């Protein structure tokens, strides 16, 4: 019922969001939004999860994230002299103590950063990389150099996001599922998964594979073209499909093998 | 301005005699003012004059001189590391009032070099904006994108994650990369070597455009180079070798919109 | 040095007994010295001996032991954020004179880990150089490029924007990624998993080379893996499936010197 009372406040604040700004918002609303962000940051709540067998989005948590923007002004952020930043979302690690880091059980390799309101699980290694607000990065996952975990993305356990991999954010539309990378997936260097595509568990995605909602996924075995989902245990490489007229071909992803756990 | 170009153009001719230890007060002030003007967007390395994109070579000269006139120095960062360069951050001396007046956001650890212009309502996710670049109003520069030296980025452009816009500081005469108003550039794409993407274009993911990239127009069968016409929808493709043994990467214009 | 390798090889066999709180002074000194020598370029993880690239497994062991011997600790950054890791920056303790003597540039926010060598006349645009890497004279590392663990980058190499050079710290016997002298690697390309790019090669944009990537030689029709021959010009392509329904990504050598 704690979460129920919390959602009630957030949902009403959202409907009445035109009343809210950094100078004007009730203590109840500010406290609710801050608590929602804190719970997302700790992984006690998560923007999407399995409900009754199916990935489901909690729209109210996306609303909380969006309200957290509305309620804060940008301010200068100090960095020891060489430069400054200017934003309204604090670093997840701004107020961490040595004890907080020890308890977290992950590594933050400089200059990696994550925004406040993302969860980083035990045994995660963040190479220099970016984790946006609302993201959930589960245990044992490797986020390699110049990778991005976009807003609200759900990254499973023991996932390997290779160098320069982009996982797209999906804070809006509110109803849309975020990008979901299930447990034990390998995503090869320079690949991209955006626009709510789901990569199911035990999949192996090679280098330079770009998966959005309009990317044709060609199953070599069956000849079927699908969109938006990599089935569990798929091995996926970059390819092309020929134009009927034989003059050119267009980029696609190809499922070249299917394996078990 | 003409007085400024006059001083820079003559300093360029005599640049062999310029160093961090030797340079007239007039030349140092002119170059410094040219950099300040680029930074504020009062001058720009290229602009559209009488309907045609035109380079101001003297402003490239100003940028190159600014390197010649300064030594590298350690740059502090609060302990974890240091840097060592001769070009300051655009934001080195910014006050809270400066950031407020600028009207853009700099999401940590994003940075821009001094002598680049960032317009109001721009959002810099962690990304890099090099010297001489111009990033116009409402543009979103996403995570690990790069706005290269002298690049001209239009209004309401979306540079998606990992997008590289190449620099063209040299050759002096060469147009920089130009992305016109309202363009979408999809994740992990690249536009380099003075390619122009005209307004209202939509470039998908993994599209790599340089001076030698074949641009195949699906409707007409024509191959062109160096320019994406206004309102083009562009995707990654391949063109077949005549002998049928393989195919080579190209960009394909699949639709034209407006 | 030989005495260094003996100490390190033995420490490696006993690595289960080593920790940030348990390790002899001899072992700590030996590992620290190995890291210092890698950092200075006096030692290197792989080198060309008699025309043949050869890995020194003991230097990889030294790098791995260096992790085992140190705890993660918070790393300060002037307020906006903090980091938490056990490998220091190469530049953590650099003086103005150290930077002067090194002869390279570190454009903010570029970073390199302690135990990597950066030669003179190198320019590091914002980029990452991991431990064990060797970046030789005159090389340009462009914005958001990565030089991975143990990578050997030759002289006068241009790693363009967003280029990833993969690391190969393990397996111990495996050659790291090697980019030989005077190579150009175009934007957003990737070289991983011990692929070697031989000298004077030109790799275009969006070329992704790993151990499974087919390298198609246009002139001969031959497919090979793991090696770009000296002077090759390489572009992204595809090879057609026999059944004509699709094609699959490959690299194509379109010209030689």
């Amino acid at each position: 019922n704690m979460s129920q009372q919390l959602q009630q406040i957030i949902d009403n604040a959202w409907e009445n969001r035109a009343e809210l700004s950094p100078k004007a918002a009730s203590a109840e609303i500010r406290e609710a939004v801050a608590h929602a962000i804190e719970q997302l940051d700790r992984g006690a709540l998560r923007v999407a999860e399995k409900i009754d067998g199916a990935w489901t989005v909690h729209q109210w948590l996306k609303k909380a994230v969006l309200l957290s923007f509305r309620l804060e002004d940008n301010a200068p952020m100090p960095a020891g002299g060489y430069s400054q930043f200017y934003d309204k979302v604090p670093s997840k690690f701004a107020n961490y103590t040595a004890e907080d880091f020890a308890a977290g059980g992950f590594r933050v390799v400089p200059p990696a950063i994550a925004r406040r309101g993302s969860f980083i699980a035990k045994n995660v290694v963040l190479m220099p990389s970016y984790t946006n607000i609302g993201a959930y990065v589960d245990e044992g996952t490797m986020v390699d150099t110049w990778a991005t975990v976009g807003s609200c993305a759900q990254i499973g356990k023991n996932v390997h996001l290779s160098g320069g991999v982009g996982i797209g954010g999906v804070l809006e539309p509110l109803q849309a599922n975020p990008v979901i990378i299930e447990d034990n997936c390998f995503i090869g260097a320079r690949s991209e998964v955006v626009e709510g595509v789901i990569v199911e568990e035990n999949s192996v995605i090679s280098m330079g594979v770009y998966l959005g909602q309009s990317t044709k996924i060609y199953d070599r075995e069956t000849g079927e073209v699908t969109y938006g989902r990599i089935p569990a245990g798929s091995v996926v490489v970059a390819g092309n499909l020929p134009a009927k007229d034989g003059t050119h071909s267009l980029y696609c992803a190809v499922i070249v093998k299917k394996v078990d756990a």
